[PDB]
């Protein structure tokens, strides 16, 4: 998996070590081993959600495949958790669009995972 | 619907009751109250279309439903239309991704709309 | 085609003319008039891959057709080789993300290309 995090919340308010913490709940959650993961954060964003800007985030998460219904709710308690945790966000403050890709429709390494 | 803009255009060039009014012009178009309406404008870019460093903007709108053929093409009038007044950025130099998502596909407080 | 790049690269180490040389060498892959590529950089990301901060990147590629197999493993060689000589990033820390749009789905010039 991949998974980025767009949020007004600023730079200092992310907590050192966010990114690991990000990469291993993401590896556990998913089943895949750490060096899959990419991850990306990023702070002091124009947004608003509702109409407020108090803190909010914009989120997707790439996978291929383990894509789904449960899953994706599983996904969204851990992630919001995290992010509730660690930012401060609330999670009704918090969207995510869940991706799932074609193997083919995925770079890496000069080819694809197809 | 969420909708997020990125722009070589300045952050001081983009004025200040922006993003309310993207959220309150959102909310109008698709019907969905503007509580559910999230937006997000990304200015100061490095980017470049046809070559050209001239401003321009990527842009995406993410809804649950109400994608298609005709709603687009209103977005598409509606959005480059606010884009051309408030950013001054043509209409020829903005693409705008639309995305049909599944409930199931986004997360929000801890978990779906599914 | 449209590419974005984000990346944990500083901003000084993308070097002058990388977004021409994107839009030509796109160009070039895809036989697309230059005038409708979008190329788009974003240096200085916060992110880690495989739990490493090492430099990395991660990409989409957008296209009305012309994504598939073959085609998909032909672009990643090509951006994958880009990213290496201009950013130096190793191309398996780069993922890309690529989308087959329908042209109902994509908005330009107070429309879309349906
Ligand atoms: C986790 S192993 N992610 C790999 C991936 C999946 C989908 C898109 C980009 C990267
Ligand atoms: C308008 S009600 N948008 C809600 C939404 C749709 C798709 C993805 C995130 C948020
Ligand atoms: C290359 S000609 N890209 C045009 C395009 C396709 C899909 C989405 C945005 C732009």
């Amino acid at each position: 998996p991949m998974f980025i995090v767009n949020t007004n919340v600023p730079r200092a308010s992310v907590p050192d070590g966010f990114l690991s913490e990000l990469t291993q709940q993401l590896a556990q959650a998913t089943g895949k081993p750490p060096q899959y993961i990419a991850v990306h954060v990023v702070p002091d964003q124009l947004m608003a959600f509702g109409g407020s800007s108090e803190p909010c985030a914009l989120c997707s998460l790439h996978s291929i495949g383990k894509i789904g219904g449960a899953q994706n709710r599983s996904y969204s308690k851990l992630l919001c958790g995290l992010l509730a945790e660690r930012l401060r966000i609330s999670p009704d403050r918090v969207y995510i669009n869940y991706y799932d890709m074609n193997a083919a429709n995925v770079g890496w390494n000069n080819s694809t995972f197809a």
